[PDB]
């Protein structure tokens, strides 16, 4: 009755790392990711899978889901997801080496929050959606595609409303600080707001104005370690209440004015005074 090619190619390894490995791949002579998840990982590859089956997320700036594959080996399971490939690589990669001009740089910051945006909506009747909150929301996951747009990977950590916690540089002061408010929905947008402001941060450094531009850092790179320890961010974030370092030379340009005006808003301490990403959206539409 039909063939089924279930046959990928991995072609080569484009990440290694605590959660397995990702590869570039080929199916019928096309590229696809595949991530092959770790023992360690497992539950991850679980709630991706649980969400996908709940709603197939469609949209250009999250990363297209192709499959989900379970396979019994002799004493172990193996564990894939397969997705679109974006041969740029990750956003965190691409500021490496990278300098943004202002349209190039809106265009990348908007493409991130029109992605956040819908995993946050809930969307009622047919073919509508659960919100849904991201929860490791960072520059190593989002992808940048070839028309200067990115897209939002990774629902290993997703939450939806009708081991594994987020990257610790990248937690809100009410992670840190346990006072978040885990039994309402909203709180888990607001740490994916604060999230978005330190990438907002990470991008803008690497816009050029003046014949100026910042190097690339992570962000809190001057006050904690490398993988910086729970206490180490609790001390920086909630204690002493610090913020990333907005540039002098910001504010000769319009553009990175409008921008540290909008990460100060996704900062508040109080995460309820932090914008929405549908208000995000709106202000980035008036930049420029
Ligand atoms: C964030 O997480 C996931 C990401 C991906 C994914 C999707 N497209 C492309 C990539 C990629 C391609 C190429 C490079 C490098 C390698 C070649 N050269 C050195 C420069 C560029 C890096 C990255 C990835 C990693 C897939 C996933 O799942 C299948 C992910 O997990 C959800």
């Amino acid at each position: 009755q039909r063939t089924v090619a279930r046959d990928i190619t991995l072609l080569e390894c484009v990440g290694k790392g605590r959660y397995g490995e990702v590869w570039r791949g080929s199916w019928q002579g096309e590229n696809v990711a595949v991530k092959i998840f770790s023992s360690r990982d497992e539950k991850s590859w679980f709630r991706e899978t649980e969400l996908y089956n709940t709603v197939m997320l469609r949209h250009e700036n999250i990363l297209g889901f192709i499959a989900s594959d379970m396979t019994s080996r002799h004493s172990s399971t193996q564990l894939w997801l397969i997705t679109h490939y974006h041969e740029m690589g990750s956003l965190y990669d691409y500021l490496q080496l990278t300098t943004l001009d202002t349209v190039s740089c809106l265009r990348i910051v908007l493409s991130i929050a029109s992605g956040l945006a819908h995993l946050h909506i809930e969307i009622f009747g047919t073919q509508g959606k659960p919100a849904i909150a991201h929860r490791d929301l960072k520059s190593k996951n989002i992808l940048v595609k070839k028309n200067g747009q990115c897209c939002i990977a990774d629902l290993g950590l997703a939450v939806m409303h009708s081991p594994r916690v987020g990257t610790k540089r990248y937690m809100a002061p009410e992670v840190l600080d346990e006072t978040i408010q885990v039994d309402c929905f909203d709180s888990y947008k607001r740490v994916d707001i604060w999230a978005f402001g330190l990438v907002l941060w990470e991008v803008a450094r690497r816009m050029v104005s003046n014949g100026i531009v910042e190097d690339y850092k992570p962000p809190f790179y001057d006050v904690v370690p490398n993988d910086p320890s729970f206490e180490d961010m609790r001390k920086v974030v909630c204690v002493d209440q610090q913020r990333p370092n907005i540039p002098n030379r910001w504010f000769s340009d319009p553009t990175l004015t409008s921008l540290a005006k909008l990460m100060k808003e996704c900062w508040y301490q109080n995460p309820s005074a932090r914008l929405t990403a549908l208000r995000i959206k709106k202000t980035l539409t008036k930049i420029d």
